[PDB]
């Protein structure tokens, strides 16, 4: 297994141990080799961590360049390496969901839109303006985690992860903010439309097929969009 010394300081008490553990993950995450080689397992410690640095961010500017910082990690990783990296955000989400007191729940739902919003402007055309197998990896795991038919994910002794109701309606009032603010509601491009249309067909197959109400009509009210073709 790999040595990653400083995850247990990223929860640390004192901010400059937090601060020093954050910048020893992004230079362990810098050694491509390594990066390269990332487990499910690795990830899923490296994103407890990175959950509990976020947790002891005590002030609102600090916390909004804690999320800022950490959805900005996709950046740093070989491509090879980041649907893994992400499953591994979902799950830990998923995982930590319900747990969340209140006074901390805001800076996570924060977090969340600041990773998926990462998550869509990786899938632009830097390595028709979008790479299709990056759209659908970032795609695949909205299937997976927020959009699923299914009430739990297996993971790898298998890891089978509940998906919290909380998680769904949180993408469900985020996703249309995130695919304008990277450029996916321009109109005159045909991959965008094709992406957009892609993941309204995810929402409503989930709005037909839950079992809870609740889902139900926040599907709906998420495909009533104003900014949404078929509304306009």
């Amino acid at each position: 297994e790999k040595s990653m010394p400083f995850i247990k300081h990223l929860a640390s008490s004192d901010r400059k141990v937090r601060t020093a553990a954050l910048n020893s993950l992004h230079a362990f995450l810098s050694a491509r080799q390594v990066a390269s080689a990332l487990t499910t397992l690795d990830v899923l410690k490296l994103w407890k961590g990175l959950f509990y640095a976020l947790w002891m961010c005590d002030r609102a500017i600090p916390q909004q360049n804690l999320c800022n910082e950490l959805a900005d990690l996709i950046w740093q990783l070989p491509r090879e390496s980041v649907a893994t990296w992400l499953r591994g955000f979902w799950a830990t989400m998923a995982r930590e969901w319900t747990g969340i007191d209140v006074l901390r729940m805001e800076k996570f739902l924060l977090l969340v839109r600041r990773v998926l919003g990462a998550s869509f402007k990786w899938m632009k055309k830097d390595g028709g303006a979008w790479d299709q197998s990056k759209v659908d990896e970032v795609l695949g795991l909205l299937a997976e985690w927020p959009f699923s038919l299914a009430e739990e994910v297996r993971i790898t002794g298998e890891i089978v992860q509940k998906i919290p109701v909380g998680m769904r309606l949180h993408v469900l009032d985020i996703w249309v903010d995130e695919v304008e603010r990277v450029g996916l509601l321009n109109e005159d491009e045909e991959e965008a439309r094709m992406i957009v249309q892609r993941i309204s067909d995810m929402v409503d197959a989930l709005e037909q097929t839950t079992k809870s109400p609740a889902v139900r009509t926040r599907s709906k009210d998420s495909l009533g969009d104003d900014r949404l073709p078929a509304n306009r």
